C-alpha cells in the first residue's frame, strides 16, 4: 500500500487479522543539535516514495527500564527490542480503511506512558482494535526526560518539550490522516498513567484547541501532582546541570552548556539521577496550574482500576495512616497511596469536567488478566485485544471495552448494542465497574474524596 | 514595583534616597538583547525572547567577559557606591540597569540619560556606576547599559565574514530598546541623551557620527573621549591582527571564515586565556566596517545634535600611567608610539626647564594632549562648524574618594568628574560640603543639557557656548568661563603632524 | 582592473601574454556561495553575503578537501603552467577564477567557457588549470570553479536528511553566479558554454539531464567521460555506504538523520583521516538534481554536445594512480577490476577472449578503455544526436616515466586546449582551441582554415585529432554492438 501524505509517499505493508500498517513516519524534524529543548518543527519533504516498514526508535531513555515495562504492557506475542535515539518523532499508523476508496473512519491517537521518563509507541499493536473496531489507530512518540521536560523557568527553557511534540503530532494528523481513511473531524486522543496525565493536560491547553474532539484518561490526570513541577522549577534545572558538569551562571549559559553534551552524556546523567522532571506552568502550553484552570468542553472519559498500587508501580500522615489503617489489627496502606495518585484525582477532575458544562463518563476497571486485580495498566489488554494477538471469557471483556472506547470515539457515548448501560458521570455520579461482571454503579471514591480534600 | 516591557514585564524594587519623598524604583539586570552565546558570537545583537509570567530583575547582571582582575580594579576605582560590587563574569551580558524617579502610577515624561562606560573597549561594567543620586536630584531616568568588550566585541577580520564593531553595535540594540520601551519607566523617549568616558566618550562619539544610531538619541556627552583618539579607532588592514589572535588561540589562518568559524568553537575560558596572553591594557577597537562607519572619523567630519566634550586638567596624571604599568623622554615617547618629530614634540614640552622632576610632569601633559586634549578641541570644533550646538569644558579638582596611593599634587585626574557627575558625595561618606556642592553644579548642569541641549540654569554659573569665541567652562572649585581651549596646542600638533 | 559584481566590487591583475597586445585581466578566488562550513555542511550551497568597498582577490583559492598526496599529484600532471602552484586545503572552496581578454573600459560580450576540472569526484581543483592562454588566444571569458569533493560534496543517506550531490549543486550554483555576474568581465551570460574531463566529463553530462541546469548554459563538452560512466553514478540502494562511512569515523547508524548529525560535528582533520582509511561517493538519483537514470533519461529526450575520448584511455595515467597490478590472468584482473567495469563473473571469458584471442596486455587495457569511455561515450553522443540536437565526436609535456609507446593516453587532449605550448605541437594547440573556440560560439567547430570536422549524424561521423587531424567514421561502432550486447 502507498498513501499520499504533505510531506511526500508512504510505503507500507499489509496485515491481516486485511489492515495497512505505517510505521515510522516522521511528523517533526528530528531535535538534533540546536533542536534540542526546543519546540518541534515541521518535518522537511522528501521526493519519491518513503518505505515506513520498520519501527522507529524509543527515545532516549533508561534502555533497561523501558525494555522492562514495554515487556510488561506490550499486547504483542513476542516483545519488540527497540533502539534509542534523540531521532524519535514518529508515529504509527494503523487502518482498516480500504484505501482504494474514499472513508472517514474515526480516529483514535495513543498516548502511551511511562512517568514522562520511559515508554515508545512500538509498544502498543494497533492491529486489533483498528480491524475489530474499524478505526484507525496511531501510536505517537514524544521526547521523554531531560530531552522533553528541561526547564529553566524563563525564557531560555520553558520546558514541556515533550508535550509539543504530542500537539505536533496532534497537528500532522489533521493535515494528513484523511490520506489513511480517517475523518480528521473525529479524533480521540487516550493514554494511560503519564499517558493520562498528556490527555489531560491537552485538554486544558489553549494550543491543543481543534487538534481532538474526544479524550480518555486511563489511570492519570493533570491533577496527579506528581507529574506536575508547580512553583520555582530553577533548582532542579540547576542541579541537572551540575550532574552533568556545566555552569550555572545564568540559565542561557546552563541550556547552552547541555545543548554540547552528546546524548550519551546526557543519558549518564539521567542514570546517575536515579528517577523513578515534568509539565510546567510554561505559559505557552499551561497558563496557570490544573487546578486554576478547572476552577475544551468535549467529550471526556475518565478511569482508574481496582488496585493501582498493588503490584506494579511499587516493584518497578498520623490521621491518613490511621484513616486506612485502623479498622483492623492485622493492603490497606496501598490503597492509601492509590486513592492519592489516582482515585481522588480522578473524580475531582472528572467532577470539573462535568459541571462545565460537558459529557463525562467514568469508570474502574477491575480484572486480573491472563497474561491482585485491576492493577495498573491492566485495562490495556482489553483496550488493545490483547487476547487476539485466552480463557473465552477474557476474549469477550476485550471485545466489550474495544466497543465501548470505539463507540466514545464516534459518538462520545460510549453505549450501543450488546453492551451494558453506561451511565454518565452526572448529578448521580453514575459510573461502570467493568470486569468480569460489568455493571453499573454510584459514586466512586465519593468517601475519599471528601476525606482527603 | 512592576513595570510592564515589550517583551514581558519586569520586577523591581524601591530605593529612598535620603531627604527625599519619592523614592526610586531601580530595575537591574534587564536584556535587550539575546544572549550572544555559540554561533551568535561575532555576530550583531539579536532581539531578546519574550518571558510569560513576571521576570524579576533586583540582582546585578554579569560582566562581560574581560580580564576579572583590571575589570575589579577599574570598577573599585570609579564605582561612586560606598561598597563595591562584586561581578560574575559571561558571555551572556547583554543587560541594562534602570533607575527612574517617576512615580509609575500616573504618566511622566522625564528626560532619560544613558550611560556607557568606559574601559578601552577592553573592561567595564553598567553595574559600576549607581544612578541612584543623578535620578533623584535631577529627575531624571538614568540607563547605564552594557556591551560586549575586548574580542568578543571587537574581533575583525576586515570583510564579510566578520566584520566587527559587535560590541558598538549592543549600544545602539540598547539605545533601541529604549526607545521602544523606556516610557514605561516614565522616560520620554523623545527626549533621550548619551554619554559616557574614556572608551564609553569614544563610543559616544563614534554614535554621532553613525547614521545607524540616527534617531536613537537627541543630545551627546563625551567625558574625556572622542572618535579622534586614534588608539581606540583600529585604521587600515587588520587582518593581521586577526590572524595573532587566531594562532594564539590555536586557529588556523587558512581564510576568514576559517578564523571566525574556529574562534566560535573556543570555549569562554578559552578566548579569556587568549585575552590574558596577548596582555592588551599594558605598555581591538573601533573599526571602519561599512555598516556603523562608513568612512574614518576624519573623513566624516553626522547628526547635528547638541555635544558637549570635555577634558580633565590632567589626564595623563595617575591613573592611566599607573594601570598600563608606566616606566616612571624620547625614548619613552617612542616606546608609547601605541598610545600616541618625537625630538621637536620632546623638546616643544620639555625645553624651557632644566629641573627634570617638573620635566616629567610636562612629558604627561604631552601625553595628555595627544590624547584627548588637542583631539577633543578639533571635534568640538568641527561639530560646531556643521551648524549644532556644542559646548566644552575642563574639570579641574582632586575628589577625595581618590586612591590612597594617589599622589595629592594630581588634580583633574583621568575619571575624577565622575564623582560629581555621579553624585558621589551622596552615596560614600564624608565629603568637605565643598565637593557636595560640586556635584550639585555638574549634576545640574549634565541634567538641564539633558532636556535643553543647554547647561544653563538659575544658580550655575554661565556656561557659554563654545562658537567661534571658542568659549568654554573650567569646573572645580572655582567654576568660572575661560577662552579657546588647548588652543596653541591645537595649531602645534596639528602642524607636526601634517609632515 | 576593478570590476563591479552583483555581492561587491573584486580587484584583479593584468598579465600579458607574449605576443598580444591586449593584456588579460585575471580574477583569481571570486566567492560563488557561502563557505559550506559547520552546520551547512552536506547542504546546498548558499548564496554569498555582500562585501563593502573592494575585494582583494588576487591570491588563488584554496581547495576543496582531498588527499593531499594524490591531489598535489594530479595537479602536477595536468597543470598546463611551467611550475605548478601548492594549494592549501580547506573546506572553505566554493571560488571561481576569471580570465577575460576583454577590455573592461568599454562593453563587451565575448563568449564564456566554464571549465570543470577532473578528480574522480575525489581530487582537484580549478587553480590547476590556467586560462591564460585560451582567453587571449581565441578571445573568450575562461572561467575555472570549484565544487566539493568526497565526503564533503557527496555523502548521501540516500532519503531527505542527506540526498547527495551536494558538489554537483556547487556546479549549478557557479552556472548562475556567471549569469548574474559575468556581463562585468566583458562575457555574454547569453553564451555560456560548460566543458571538462574525466570526472569533469561525467559533470558536464549530468548538468545537460538536470532540469535545474537548464538555461545556466548553451553548449556543452565532455572531455573523455559521460554520464553512464556507471563507476561515478551510485545507482540503488546507497544506505549500506553512508552506514560504513558513518562507522569509519566514529558515529552510530541508528537512523540517518542521526548519521548526518553526527558527521557535521566531526572536524575537517577527522572527516580526511576517514577518507584516507576509506582508501578510495558519487552522483546519485537524488530527486531533486536527477530524477531518474542518465539511461532512464536518454530514453525519453537539447543544446550542442561535443563528445570525445582519447586513443588509449587505460594507458599509463589511471592505471598508475590506482596502482593497477600490471588470457587466464586477464579474467583474474577483470574481475578484481569489477568497481571499475562492474563485469558479471560469467560475462568475464567471453570479453577477455574477444579482446586477446606483452600484446595481449595492451589488448585488456584495450578492453577496460573502452567499457569506461569508449563504448559508454558513443552511446550518448547517438542519443543525444537522436533526441534532435547538435552532436560532435572526437578521438584524440607528458611524464618522464610515462612509456613512450603510449599515444592519447588519459587528459593528454588537455595541453591542447589549455594551450600549454604557450606557457610551458604548437600549432596542434592552436587547432584544438580554435575548435572548442569556435563551438563556444556557434554550436560548431568549423571554420576558416580548419579541418573540416562532420557533424555526428547518422553517417556517425567523427574527428582525429592529433598530428594528423582527419574525418572519419563510425567511432568504437562495433564495439558498442559487443558490448550492448
Ligand atoms: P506511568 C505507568 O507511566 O507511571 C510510572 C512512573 C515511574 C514508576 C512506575 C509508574
Ligand atoms: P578608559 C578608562 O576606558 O581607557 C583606559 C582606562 C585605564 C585602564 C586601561 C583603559
Ligand atoms: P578523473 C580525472 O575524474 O578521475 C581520475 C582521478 C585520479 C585517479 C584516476 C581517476
Amino acid at each position: 500500500p502507498v498513501v499520499d501524505t504533505v510531506h511526500g509517499k508512504v510505503l507500507g505493508k499489509f496485515v491481516s487479522l486485511p489492515v495497512a500498517i505505517f510505521l515510522g513516519i516522521p511528523f517533526a524534524k528530528p531535535p538534533l543539535g540546536p533542536l534540542r529543548f526546543t519546540p518541534p518543527q515541521p518535518a522537511e519533504p522528501w521526493s519519491f516514495v518513503k518505505n515506513a516498514t520498520s519501527y522507529p526508535p524509543m527515545c532516549t531513555q533508561d534502555p533497561k527500564a523501558g525494555q522492562l515495562l514495554s515487556e510488561l504492557f506490550t499486547n504483542r506475542k513476542e516483545n519488540i527490542p527497540l533502539k534509542l535515539s534523540e531521532d524519535c518523532l514518529y508515529l504509527n499508523i494503523y487502518t482498516p480503511a480500504d484505501l482504494t476508496k474514499k472513508n472517514r473512519l474515526p480516529v483514535m491517537v495513543w498516548i502511551h506512558g511511562g512517568g514522562l521518563m520511559v515508554g515508545a509507541a512500538s509498544t502498543y499493536d494497533g492491529l486489533a482494535l483498528a480491524a475489530h473496531e474499524n478505526v484507525v489507530v496511531v501510536t505517537i512518540q514524544y521526547r521523554l526526560g531531560i530531552w522533553g521536560f528541561f526547564s529553566t523557568g524563563d525564557e531560555h527553557s520553558r520546558g514541556n518539550w515533550g508535550h509539543l511534540d504530542q500537539v505536533a503530532a496532534l497537528r500532522w494528523v489533521q493535515d494528513n490522516i484523511a490520506s489513511f481513511g480517517g475523518n480528521p473531524g473525529s479524533v480521540t486522543i487516550f493514554g494511560e498513567s503519564a499517558g493520562g496525565e498528556s490527555v489531560s493536560v491537552l485538554v486544558l491547553s489553549p494550543l491543543a484547541k481543534n487538534l481532538f474532539h474526544r479524550a480518555i484518561s486511563e489511570s492519570g490526570v493533570a491533577l496527579t501532582s506528581v507529574l506536575v513541577k508547580k512553583g520555582d522549577v530553577k533548582p532542579l534545572a540547576e542541579q541537572i546541570a551540575i550532574t552533568a558538569g556545566c555552569k550555572t551562571t545564568t540559565s542561557a549559559v546552563m541550556v547552552h552548556c547541555l545543548r554540547q553534551k552528546t546524548e550519551e552524556e546526557l543519558l549518564e546523567t539521567t542514570l546517575k539521577m536515579k528517577f523513578l522532571l515534568g509539565t510546567v506552568i510554561d505559559g505557552m502550553l499551561l497558563l496557570k496550574t490544573p487546578e486554576e484552570l478547572q476552577a475544551h468542553t468535549v467529550p471526556y472519559m475518565v478511569g482508574i482500576n481496582k488496585q493501582e498500587f498493588g503490584w506494579l508501580i511499587p516493584m518497578l500522615i498520623p490521621e491518613a495512616t490511621e484513616k486506612y489503617l485502623g479498622g483492623t489489627d492485622d493492603d490497606l496502606f496501598l490503597d492509601l497511596i492509590a486513592d492519592v495518585m489516582f482515585g481522588v484525582p480522578s473524580v475531582i477532575v472528572a467532577r470539573n469536567h462535568r459541571d462545565a458544562g460537558a459529557p463525562t463518563y467514568m469508570y474502574e476497571f477491575q480484572y486480573r488478566p491472563s497474561f491482585v486485580i485491576g492493577d495498573h495498566g491492566d485495562e490495556l489488554f482489553s483496550v488493545f485485544g490483547a487476547p487476539f494477538l485466552a480463557s473465552e471469557e477474557e476474549i469477550r471483556l476485550s471485545k466489550m471495552v474495544m466497543k465501548f472506547w470505539a463507540n466514545f470515539a464516534r459518538n462520545g457515548n460510549p453505549n450501543g448494542e450488546g453492551l451494558p448501560h453506561w451511565p454518565e458521570y452526572n448529578q448521580k455520579e453514575g459510573y461502570l465497574q467493568i470486569g468480569a461482571n460489568t455493571q453499573a454503579a454510584q459514586k466512586l471514591k465519593d468517601k475519599e474524596v471528601a476525606f482527603w480534600t
